[PDB]
DNA sequence: GAAAAGAAGCTTTGCTTAATAATCCATATGGTTATAATGGGAGCTGTCACGGATGCAGG
């Protein structure tokens, strides 16, 4: 979708505004994927299901993060090896609030 | 005889997970310590009845 055009426009804004450097930013299944650099604070990548939800997923991420992301109301799916998946609807001010959490990690 | 409806048969897809890079950490191994530092310790103490093998000795 074009919302989810503009969505990686802010996106994209909003990382390359906060010094997030990106390992590479992907189409695949259809969905975006702005991929950290490396593993930084467990954080796989940042990533954008064309469903209307934008996820943060990553691998042993801790627990007081997970907690600073549920106060913007995520969801999250740990997994049996430390994978979590956090779970917010694609709207700019989730961006922006997604993105202002993650940049006071 | 029409028309909803449900399966056959294709696809994706979010999730998992097994293979594999990375790293770190137990583990071994050896070295190296330059004053001088000179014979242990529990041994049980209240069986016991037989018995055969040493063991010693004088004729």
């Amino acid at each position: 979708t074009s919302d989810m055009e503009e969505d990686k426009d802010l996106m994209l804004k909003l990382l390359d505004k906060n010094g997030f450097v990106l390992k590479k930013v992907e189409i695949y299944r259809s969905n975006y994927l702005a991929i950290l650099e490396k593993r930084t604070n467990g954080i796989r990548n940042f990533e954008i299901n064309n469903n209307g939800n934008m996820r943060i997923f990553g691998y042993k991420m801790m627990e007081h993060h997970i907690q600073k992301f549920t106060d913007i109301g995520m969801s999250c799916k740990i997994a049996k090896n430390g994978n979590v998946y956090l779970d917010i609807k694609r709207s700019a001010e989730n961006i922006e609030a997604v993105i202002t959490v993650a940049s006071e990690l």
